[PDB]
């Protein structure tokens, strides 16, 4: 019948996944990960790991004047009352998985500044977020190899590049570190979850594919699901009415096809923000894919029009919203980035994975021009707007202020720029280029409705006994709100842990 | 006649171009900075910024026991009175070559531990060479862009990774901004030495193509030519008897062409050593290039008899020299290297760029098998031999003693190997299936034959006499090494102090 | 005539005078330097090395919300518009000071927590001071044996105890191996300065005493002292009316007897503030000098009178001016510190250097007792108001509020203890201990007058050229108020470094 | 009868001791730790708190090539079979034992280079032993206090120093926390064993002297006897033959006095290797005390006759037992060891108190002159021989060769020296006056000798039987190294095994 057990069952291997394994695992609770593909990490391993989790003692060490209810401060003013005891634990766990984390010694964190992304009060102009240390790759042994590597590596036919492993590396490779560190834990790759196995109303269990074979696996304590989100399945989000594209996504191809929020829908659990995502403009790649656009500096942009619809230095998230709200039948979705020879030829911004220009313009996914006029006719754009919309800009980089829309107001537009406005550049110097950016993600946040404790409800706010969901497998207590760097990974990785201390008691 | 003037023309921009750039730009002379391709850095770029300049405040501020007279004597160990002059030289200028250097606000370096190559007096088994600081692309602007990405980025089409620059970038990148910070310097890309410019036997400047015209640019005190070496040029590879190939070198895909060696043959510069190279052993690639693989950790090699030949955890340019020395028609190039599942299918040692396995398996450059019968019939070697072959490996492995070839019995064959292997952490036994064979290529870092030059870089010919005005540092000039790579960084490090030294002279 | 020749001379050794040194000899100028004592570093060797250094880079790398202009806020709403230039050039200059030391491989900086001293606008209660990283002394090579040792070594007949240099050890290592690293300086120990040497009414050189030898110096672009202040000399204290004792005094005994403050009055230098110093409480030591009392977290302090009369968690020079204020008789200098057994015997503060309570009871320095009637016979005070006062503390404790000295109502209060208020906890577990505390000093602050450039003036404001003065040679800008941490030295840093910019013209 | 009762009771509080007691306090067991003095920690919380724990998880988490039977294979190859069954509990037993302490919240380790002390098979020359992470005194309460302070503050009259807690006090304030912890532990001090109790054989409990009233304590499970060894105790030591002298013993002064080792032999414990000692060479200081000295990296050391007899970059313990070896009736013992201003009167040498020369100078442990002849005068040397021995060393340091003791020939040797000497690191030139003489004593970390002991720490008779309930760990008990120290951490690390596997014994 049962092909194997354990106490707790985890389902996926991103950073909320490993840190309920650890969770677990360090208090003697028998684990079993399962990761779906052939590397742990999922998109947490993509990420920057900036990790939102305010008030610990990480931030203590570097002096940074914060505290647990100035952080509350913040959420209140941009979520509202809206998930507000989600808010509370969320801000209220943050130092005791950071201090339980930290007693592992293969998991060390630091501050590092990185503005909070929304004018409220409570926003820390430099930021409270905090990151795993760079890890040499020989401290961890077998592991590194395990770990998904980063996308400029991952989507071109690449394991790791030579330098230490950083930000999503070093994250997943000393969660998993720490996870074996236990001796309580069993860390599986090529391991799929297919469905939940219930026995009068509790899941007591799974039924998973591996080597071929349907595995049954028993929970005695609770099963974790933090198997990311719906971002890989385009059926799915079409359904939902999720903006963006799963081709477009930032998410590990083909991994976060939404078969936790699937199986836990099966046993009667709620959903909830399954239109909605973690926003994030891409810059169209050759082959219909994206990479992520952070840290603009430079250029402008615009709609099919030819016109400015948006601040440029917005965070992602703002920034994508935007497009979105500004898109009709594809008005805004491609927009355009238009930017000069400034940098000789490179893109004004910080695009992962990082295709060279000449691929782009190759593949006509940028196209350069002499002229503006030029620019325009091999654009679709109108050249009279193109024009007189960059000679206004021009106009507003000289005099340093943007009265339309206000870009360089503000930290996060300042943060990434070394006249009179830093943010605000003249696109004067030929040849001038327009690359084509679309609405991308950097995964889902809709998902399977959980209390504080991250135990999946139904419909009437019952809990499923046995069952726990966090990470994007999880409807996010952000709701439409990308607050700061690391929400997402700090989000899963609390909900994780009051997961598996619930299923602890 | 001249498009333009300066005091030092440099032709290249890797370590030894841009230093000696810098040295001359810092003490008020006009340097230009010709680039051929539309990225500074080449091959120095790619590399990993190990520099063997010993006895520096460097060393000293990690407290290191080492000195000049302890390098001096390591070096003439191995090399021998062969170039003693150069020898001298090298160690004797690497303090103020550094000196100079870290004066820069954008430049500073630290020592990291890598072993020296050979077992002999003045050997350091914990290194001595240092390496730049890791640089935050934002620290230098614009010039961020303009240096060429690491290997794993700029053979599949991109440009830097997100990261801090690091290695050969940040050693770019931080020479770039020293460079540019003099005022006295420009910086060139897409600007193309094709012959260099005599008048009354003296080297006055050079012609140089860029955007489609042809230029004269006239160097009043010297022309510096430290434009690489000539592994990127099948023909005069094959003309010099060169072992390996063009298309298996690390350096950038068409940069190093022997331009510079052919335009100073062509005013009379003798050459040197054209047969050698530095080199290394190469994972060879789907497309027919190859990726430098250093820091062995398991596995074994075996020649197409199915036979050992080698240590295989000896120092790249050793092992490269072995398997030619062992090649008889092909029989050691290719040569594969066996290893099993131990890393999940990964192959155990560093790969530089890093294809994944599948795209090799997929490709046929590897072949796996459940038996190494099975993996024998795939490659063409013998069964019975490959299998006598891993199990005697895998009793040396048990014994952790390795008779046939000594592997593990050096602090190079020790320091790239993982905790928790056996008696011996080099010696680690080829049993959990599935089985791989990699194919094994013959690869360089770029050749080391060139221009003979003295110890302050100017070129000679063939009786000994200088040809004014002209300089060669870097792979531009038949190294002072010889048959030799003594240890980390003695490529950049030569290149450096020469360029230096160069500079230093046109400035008399 | 002269026996050496230099561009720029430097007298004394302290982080001032190296910092000086070090802007001189980086920028091509020929520097000597002259250390009175076979040791380098003086007090600032002794010191925890925080420089109060605001709005720098080192601050940004820590993501600090601080500021040039919120710093300078602080010092205005502090000090007032006496010294408001000089306040100005100390705030303004500090950024460039770092970045230039810094760029030196053997500096490096970094934020540490410590709150500054009062309640004004521009307070950072977490602190904006920084500190030069421990240093392993292997790595400055034959200079860590030419660094003054710490207290807890020096004044028992010991060179530096095994660990890293830190504090003001790694402060004063990595300063030396910078200038020496110029290749532009002379590191002189054993060489006093005598006197200044005049020509045409002009500071060219000096003279100096070492090897039994007198030798004349010439110093082409000028003399910087910064050769500390006159706390070990008790009859230029007596003269000025400085309260406290050299003997009491934490700078290195006989080392700073104000020879380059006489030798700036000798050519017509004015000086100012010579009754004032940076305070401190000491514990009185065994062989009558003092201990450093920082960082209280118990017990309570009472005059002869056995009555309280400051709140005892104070900042360091507002208790030592408490106890100056309060003292009309002997009858606070000295004062008791009254402690219970919490910490077995211990007293509940951090003393340096740090003398055994079996010393301090044998000696007679400290007194214990089972009973506070008993101590107040061995200690003289009188036992009904011993008792009287520890009760009515005991009843604050458990209000957790202090109405008669209001401890425990600021960061600095809190900062240093781990019931209702941390600060205030209860003296009633005996033993019971009475510890002797006198007026102590970390160096004067008096001195020559000087300008935003550190140029010594005559008394009616004009500057005797060639003539510089920096650290507690000179009068500092901070008059009767000690800001924050790292203002001792932070001041003689950039005045050091601006006289060597001055000079360097 | 009894006055209290526990499972397990541990004599003493170094290292050894409270692991053992974590060990049984963790899994449930009642702990009760009695400590002789008013501080806890011992010689242990004096020490550099470097700890041969080999193949453990600290060690894989800095990559180290490294293993359980590389350490074995250094062991065997030192120590020969002689004790090879508590070898292999040894290297076997320390991934266990660091995986617990590393469980609890208060313990961290790190790998910290430090070499191996003989060349051997499986030696590391750069070490393979951990340390405790350093400890801010906040962090565990009012247990700092509690903290025996390090030689440089605990022999001048202080407490601790006001950085963080490092070294031995790390160790030792990190155990404290971890065993207060599990909530079953009863920490005493000023508490003394005096005598074991037995009954029918078998030690149930022990008689303890505190506040001036005997007591008697029941153990359930056993006692540990991790109290030091017969250091301070000069009539043990006399009786013994132990070289050395109690004076000259860098344990706390009258703490270690052999009273576990004599609590046993009353018992019937059989006792080996009461000769042997953890030796140093020591810097006799003005009391007529010693302060260890370590990491020598100038001068040289000369016996009576004025002449070399040793290589003075020795590891301290072979170091030791050459001055002993070579004594012949003082002739060794003192030693002098003869060096020059270069380092502005500073003996080069880390030295543990470390004494100002000028107090040195002010007793005359240590004389100065501007001549040899003159300093020959003031120590009792031949003038020729010294004068001659410094020149002769001196042309060795010239060359950077010593041909008559080969010093500076050794990972260790290098080690400690600083950059830039000449030829060889630690060989360099006596020449700039005054010169200088100190003297030199064989000093010790503790003894070694003691009782026996089998794999799981329990005390045997002669006959090799166990005494029921009895077990012994660190200097307590006669070490399993004999005559040898094999490198940094030994005598912390078999005590804190062996103080384990006697807790893990006392659970079954
Ligand atoms: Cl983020
Ligand atoms: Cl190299
Ligand atoms: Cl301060
Ligand atoms: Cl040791
Ligand atoms: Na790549
Ligand atoms: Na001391």
């Amino acid at each position: 019948d049962w092909t194997s057990e354990c106490d707790v069952l985890v389902v996926g291997s991103g950073g909320g996944a490993l840190t309920g394994a650890y969770t677990a695992a360090a208090q003697g609770l028998t684990t079993i990960v399962l990761e779906k593909t052939d590397r742990f990490g999922g998109t947490s391993a993509y990420s920057g790991a900036s990790i939102w989790l305010p008030g610990t003692q990480v931030q203590e060490r570097a002096g940074l004047p914060d505290s647990t209810e100035n952080a509350r401060t913040y959420l209140r003013a941009l979520l509202g009352d809206a998930e507000s005891e989600r808010q509370d634990a969320y801000v209220e766990t943050a130092p005791a998985v950071v201090a339980l984390l930290e007693q592992n010694p293969n998991i060390e964190f630091e501050f590092r500044a990185f503005p909070d992304y929304y004018k409220a009060e409570g926003r820390m102009d430099t930021g409270r977020s905090i990151n795993p240390l760079d890890l040499d790759p020989a401290d961890i042994g077998d592991l590194a190899g395990k770990v998904r590597p980063e996308l400029d590596q991952d989507r071109t036919g690449q394991d790791h590049a030579p330098g230490p492993m950083i930000g999503g590396r070093a994250l997943i490779g000393r969660l998993l570190a720490a996870v074996q560190s236990t001796g309580k834990a069993e860390l599986r790759t090529e391991s799929v979850l297919t469905s939940l196995i219930v026995e009068d109303g509790r899941v007591v269990g799974a039924e998973v594919e591996s080597g071929g074979e349907t595995q049954r696996i028993k929970a005695n304590r609770g099963v974790l699901m933090a198997a990311g989100g719906i971002e890989g399945n385009a059926e799915m989000r079409e359904q939902a009415g999720t903006p963006g594209k799963a081709i477009w996504s930032m998410g590990p191809f083909g991994a976060n096809t939404g078969d936790a929020i699937s199986a836990g829908i099966a046993v009667g659990g709620a959903t909830a923000l399954l239109d909605q995502a973690w926003f994030c403009p891409g810059v169209e790649q050759p082959d219909g894919s994206a990479a992520f656009m952070v840290g603009v500096r430079g250029g402008l942009v615009v709609d099919s029009a030819g016109e400015r619809y948006l601040n440029e230095s917005l965070p992602y998230d703002q920034f994508g919203r935007a497009m979105d709200a500004h898109d009709d039948n594809g008005s805004a979705v491609p927009s355009f980035m238009i930017f000069d020879s400034r940098e000789g030829g490179g893109l004004p911004a910080i695009c992962i994975p990082n295709t060279a220009p000449a691929k782009h313009l190759e593949a006509g996914t940028w196209v350069g021009a002499d002229t503006l006029e030029e620019l325009a006719a091999k654009t679709g754009l109108p050249a009279d707007a193109l024009r007189s919309t960059v000679e206004k800009f021009n106009d507003a980089a000289k005099l340093g202020v943007d009265e339309e829309f206000h870009r360089g107001e503000d930290p996060y537009d300042a943060f990434f720029c070394p006249g009179a406005n830093a943010a605000l550049t003249a696109i004067e110097n030929g040849p001038f280029y327009a690359a084509r950016i679309v609405l991308s993600d950097l995964g889902t946040k809709g998902g399977l409705v959980t209390d504080v404790n991250g135990r999946v409800l139904r419909a009437d706010g019952s809990a499923i006994d046995g069952l726990y969901a966090a990470g994007n497998t999880s409807a996010s207590l952000s709701g439409r709100f990308y607050p700061g760097p690391g929400v997402p990974l700090g989000t899963a990785m609390v909900f994780s842990y009051r997961a598996a201390q619930d299923m602890a008691k």
